[PDB]
């Protein structure tokens, strides 16, 4: 029993911190940073004993006043590290008052490494055996703490003539292991692997991770090695459930609610889909989802791809700039074509721009010396003209010295919902090709007097 | 030409960054990070044009106001990757204002990969052909940059004038124009030059050069060396009397020795005590070797290497194969062992695997209620028990209530010495007093025992002796 919370970045003041009040699990990361005015008194009776697990990482940076984590997160047992801070699952950095970690229930970091650095009061580090918590401690970075530069006096719980705490080896020295003066490190028998064990040493169930309340019972785990469902740790999610966030099982209707919740009010949320029995944010590469079944299916030809231009306009002046639109089938914005030359161009432009089916704004072709046709825009069938070039033009062609074809109007259809046509200084382009464009595109009658030049279109060609 | 500087780690302020001002080579890594108050103006007039090479890795993280590296590190040509950050020789992470890399002289990354991640303004990535720089690009991790979307606006030299001044190419089906910024192409050499570099006129650098040279086919005119550096020259191997150091230069014994004795004297924890091995000066001895002390020289071990296990509070009880495992590799026990093994599988082999290298025990050895044991021969190499600590009653070797014990060691072959303390034997029904009396002879404990230390009636009583 417990609530699942999203990740949080808590800075400046402790105010939003109380949002963790009821979380047993953070589905995301937790960053606590940059609290310079906090002092011990602020933390004394501040505690989140419900928190068992974080799916990503825990980062603590420059938080003043805090001397231990033993009361904040007494029961945090697993950091999964599904996402990392670079490659770290735990970061403790310039915590200037921190005297111990005290994460006395931390059993497993499932992915990622540990970075503990520049904590000038920090002791009880030498007493942690991290090889029990992470598979590879080779990339841990634990330096410049009090422990290094000084004598720490890391006193573990212990009888006047033994030492209660378990002891493990460094290279050759056996060393007793603890988090605090009051708390040992839990160390299980090796047959238990990462599953945990009860206090009498009996192994938790193989679907458990870290710890359990009773031995060999997959309903008595503190956390799951694989997936969580209805009070039980399971190896995979059974039908009819889906794997979510790499740790819990959810039903179709849950996935469906995320999908619709998002697609509506659009922040940074995704419209969730189903793929390989997972409920995920978006279809993988080569897949798309257009059905009410939510199911990713392989693209019939090339995948749809909406490119929204936050600057409103993009100018294409090279193969390199064209490539920036590679794979796009819908442009939200306007395109300006200004290509003065290049290599294997008609083919290069068709490769990168040939899948665009719609442009919501305008299309402008200007000083594109190198172009003889616009037919590289193989699939362009709609310009909406929701945005227009001054003078209310949705298609505009100026000073293109070699242009002799727009599209082949015997095969290509192009619709232009709003706006006018502008054609000036296209000397190799016959007026009949322009007039065919007006007919095909539905722009007949929109053009005013000096919009299409009679004298500067086709004057260097033979026409009709 | 200038100095070899050591690895640096620059944080918070730009003040310490000027420590690089004369460095040609950074021997170590260069990390610049967590500069929250810097602004573009702090970097408009800042340049380190002498830096040519970094032997380890370059890492930039959260440096505010820095927009390009083209003025900072214009001549950086090689990152050798001798040590890496994880598996990366180049790391650009959460560089909030970086618009381009601009490392337009970077020709080679000799070992390791590139990680350029979460740089919200970062462009001029699609324009870089990394295959000229790294033999394998397969572990590169270049994600969550401005370049992932459709509005970088990358533009290479010549474009405004309709020209492609850069050596553009197609790699797979991807066009890559090969530039670093609007005004700097990526350098490319004829195929015959391989990774050696060439002059502006296309003429090959010498085969001992790496990346670039001031003149063709001369190993004293290299910008950086393929193999090692000595006395103004790039060389394939270090000659006598020099050692290979940090995988790029030749140094002498005395240099390696001075390093060793700075670190020994001052184990403040940012160093190693350097050693000689296979004509290299290195941080530590590899596995199988230990360091001959009088001349810094790694010498191999006669059999497995010495390993002293210091027991907590001077004792440990072995009552399973699992606990015995915790002592695998030990050749010296500092403390005392208690054996309490009642059952299990394949124990003589398992126990021999984990305890067979123990040569010496400094305290006492006690076997009691070890019902499963037929012999103590699993202690294959045990030759000394010192008795520096003893069991109550001044015993260094104590055997009580072991119902199947028939052998201690085979006293034909095995020699065991017991420096101090006495023997105790009671309730060993299958162990002949001959064996015990032999052990007394072998170990030098004959005449230490009092009358009840060894039982006449409860050692061997159930065996033919
Ligand atoms: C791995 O995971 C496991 C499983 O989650 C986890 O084990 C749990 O650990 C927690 C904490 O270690 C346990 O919770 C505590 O239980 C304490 C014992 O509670 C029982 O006895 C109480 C009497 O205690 C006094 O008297 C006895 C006898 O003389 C003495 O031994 C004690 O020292 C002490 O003086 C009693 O209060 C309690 O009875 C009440 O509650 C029960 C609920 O079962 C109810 O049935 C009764 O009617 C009655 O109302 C119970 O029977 C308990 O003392 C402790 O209390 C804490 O909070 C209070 C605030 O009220 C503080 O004052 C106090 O300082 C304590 O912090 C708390 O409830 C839990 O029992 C474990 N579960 C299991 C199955 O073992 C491990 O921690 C994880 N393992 C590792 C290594 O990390
Ligand atoms: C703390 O607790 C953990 C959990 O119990 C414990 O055990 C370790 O478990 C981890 C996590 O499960 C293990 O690491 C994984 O290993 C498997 C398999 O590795 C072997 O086989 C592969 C080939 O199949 C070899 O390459 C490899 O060398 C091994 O021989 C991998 O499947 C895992 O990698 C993938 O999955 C991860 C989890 O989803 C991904 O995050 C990761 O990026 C990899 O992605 C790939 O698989 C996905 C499908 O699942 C797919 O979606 C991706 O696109 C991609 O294809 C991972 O390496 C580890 O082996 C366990 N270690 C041991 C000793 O058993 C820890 O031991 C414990 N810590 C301690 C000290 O107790
Ligand atoms: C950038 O510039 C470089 C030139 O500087 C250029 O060439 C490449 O140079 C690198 C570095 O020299 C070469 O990488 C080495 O390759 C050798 C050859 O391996 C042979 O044998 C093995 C084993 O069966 C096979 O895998 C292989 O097929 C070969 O037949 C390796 O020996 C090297 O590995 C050792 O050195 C590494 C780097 O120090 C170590 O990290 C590694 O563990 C190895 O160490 C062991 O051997 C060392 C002796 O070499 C010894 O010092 C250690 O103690 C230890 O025992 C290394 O991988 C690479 O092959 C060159 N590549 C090419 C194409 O020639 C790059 O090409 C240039 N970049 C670009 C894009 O141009
Ligand atoms: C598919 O799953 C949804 C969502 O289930 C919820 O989230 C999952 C990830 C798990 O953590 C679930 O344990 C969790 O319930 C189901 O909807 C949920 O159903 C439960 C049970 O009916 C609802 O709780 C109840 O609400 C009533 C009346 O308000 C109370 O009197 C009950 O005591 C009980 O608390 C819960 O409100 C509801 N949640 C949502 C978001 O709708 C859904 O039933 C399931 N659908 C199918 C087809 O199986
Ligand atoms: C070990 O090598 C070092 C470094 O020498 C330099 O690098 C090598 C790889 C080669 O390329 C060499 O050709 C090159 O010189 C030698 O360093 C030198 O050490 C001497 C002795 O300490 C320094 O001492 C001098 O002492 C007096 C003090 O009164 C001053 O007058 C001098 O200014 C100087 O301090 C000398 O400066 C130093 N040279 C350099 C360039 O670093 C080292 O001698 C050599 N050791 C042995 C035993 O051969
Ligand atoms: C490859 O390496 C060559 C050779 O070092 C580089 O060319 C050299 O560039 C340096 C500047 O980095 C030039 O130095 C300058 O000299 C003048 C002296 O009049 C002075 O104004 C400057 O302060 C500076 O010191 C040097 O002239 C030049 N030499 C040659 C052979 O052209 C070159 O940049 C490297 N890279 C490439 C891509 O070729
Ligand atoms: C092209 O996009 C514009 C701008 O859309 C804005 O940013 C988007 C990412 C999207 O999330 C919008 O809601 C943002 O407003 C669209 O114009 C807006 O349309 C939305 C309806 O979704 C409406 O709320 C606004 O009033 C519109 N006006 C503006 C300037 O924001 C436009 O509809 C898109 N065109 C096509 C054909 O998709
Ligand atoms: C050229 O296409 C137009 C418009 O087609 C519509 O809009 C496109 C963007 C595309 O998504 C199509 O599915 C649409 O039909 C044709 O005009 C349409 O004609 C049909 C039948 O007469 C009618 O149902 C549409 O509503 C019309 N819309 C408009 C804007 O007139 C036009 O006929 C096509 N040219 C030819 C000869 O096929
Ligand atoms: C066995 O070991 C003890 C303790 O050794 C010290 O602590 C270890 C963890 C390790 O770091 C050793 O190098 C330490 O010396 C020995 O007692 C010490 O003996 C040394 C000489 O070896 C002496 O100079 C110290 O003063 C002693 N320190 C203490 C804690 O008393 C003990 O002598 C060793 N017994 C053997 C194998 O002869
Ligand atoms: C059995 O060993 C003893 C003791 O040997 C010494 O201690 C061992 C742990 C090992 O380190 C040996 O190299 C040591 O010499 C032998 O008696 C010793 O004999 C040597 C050589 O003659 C002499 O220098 C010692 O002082 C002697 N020590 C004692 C206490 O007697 C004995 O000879 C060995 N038996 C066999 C099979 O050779
Ligand atoms: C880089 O080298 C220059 C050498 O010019 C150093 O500047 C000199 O510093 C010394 C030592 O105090 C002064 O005596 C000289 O007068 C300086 N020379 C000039 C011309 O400025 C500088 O110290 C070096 N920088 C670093 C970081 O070591
Ligand atoms: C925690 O749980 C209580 C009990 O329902 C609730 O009223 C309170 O508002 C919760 N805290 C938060 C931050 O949601
Ligand atoms: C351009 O369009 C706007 C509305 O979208 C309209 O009010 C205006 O009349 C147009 N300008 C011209 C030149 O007619
Ligand atoms: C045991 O040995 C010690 C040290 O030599 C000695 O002082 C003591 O008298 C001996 N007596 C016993 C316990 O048999
Ligand atoms: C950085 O330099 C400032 C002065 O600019 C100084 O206050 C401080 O000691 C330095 N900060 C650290 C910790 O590097």
């Amino acid at each position: 029993p417990g609530e699942v919370c999203p990740g949080m970045d808590i800075r400046n003041n402790l105010t939003r911190l109380h949002e963790l009040e009821n979380c047993s699990v953070i589905e995301g990361h937790l960053q606590i940073l940059l609290m310079f005015k906090t002092r011990p008194e602020d933390f004394r009776d501040l505690s989140f004993p419900k928190l068992i697990m974080i799916t990503d990482y825990l980062l603590l940076f420059r938080v003043y006043g805090l001397e231990s984590l033993k009361d904040l997160f007494p029961n945090l047992t697993v950091i999964r590290g599904s996402r990392l801070f670079f490659n770290y699952a735990l970061v403790i950095f310039e915590m200037v008052h921190l005297k111990e970690l005290g994460l006395y229930n931390l059993m497993n970091i499932t992915r990622g490494s540990v970075r503990i650095e520049k904590n000038n009061e920090l002791c009880y580090l030498a007493t942690i055996d991290w090889s029990r918590i992470l598979d590879s401690v080779e990339d841990n970075h634990i330096v410049l703490n009090k422990d290094d530069n000084e004598e720490c006096g890391d006193i573990c719980p212990g009888t006047a003539k033994g030492t209660n705490c378990p002891a493990t080896v460094i290279n050759g020295q056996f060393v007793e292991r603890c988090w605090t003066h009051s708390h040992c490190q839990k160390v299980c028998p090796t047959i238990c692997k990462s599953h945990g064990c009860t206090a009498e040493g009996l192994c938790c169930h193989s679907e458990c991770l870290g710890n359990c309340s009773q031995p060999d019972d997959p309903t008595k785990c503190v956390a799951c090695r694989n997936f969580y469902l209805d009070g039980r740790c399971v190896e995979t999610c059974p039908p009819p459930y889906y794997h979510f966030q790499d740790w819990r099982c959810v039903n179709f209707s849950f996935c469906q609610d995320l999908h619709h919740k998002c697609k509506n009010s659009r922040r940074g949320c995704h419209q969730y889909v189903i793929h390989n029995n997972k409920c995920i944010p978006e279809c993988p590469s080569g897949y798309t989802m257009n059905s009410s079944n939510l199911l990713c299916t392989p693209c019939l030809g090339p995948c749809p791809k909406v490119c929204h231009l936050l600057e409103g306009e993009k100018t294409i002046d090279s193969v390199t700039s064209a490539q920036e639109l590679r794979g796009c089938t819908v442009i939200n914005g306007s395109l300006i074509i200004n290509i003065r030359g290049g290599n294997n161009l008609a083919a290069e432009l068709e490769a990168n721009l040939g899948l665009i089916e719609e442009i919501s704004g305008y299309l402008k072709i200007r000083r594109s010396y190198a172009l003889v046709s616009l037919s590289f825009f193989r699939k362009l069938r709609l310009i909406r003209g929701e945005t227009l070039e001054i003078g209310n033009y949705s298609f505009y062609a100026l000073d293109n010295q070699n242009l002799r074809q727009l599209w082949d109007w015997s095969k290509h259809n192009l619709t232009i919902t709003q706006g006018k046509l502008f054609f000036h200084y296209n000397p190799k382009l016959c007026l009949s090709e322009i007039h065919k464009m007006e007919e095909v595109s539905g722009t007949k009658g929109r053009q005013e007097r000096n919009d299409i030049a009679l004298k500067t279109n086709g004057d260097k060609a033979s026409c009709e």
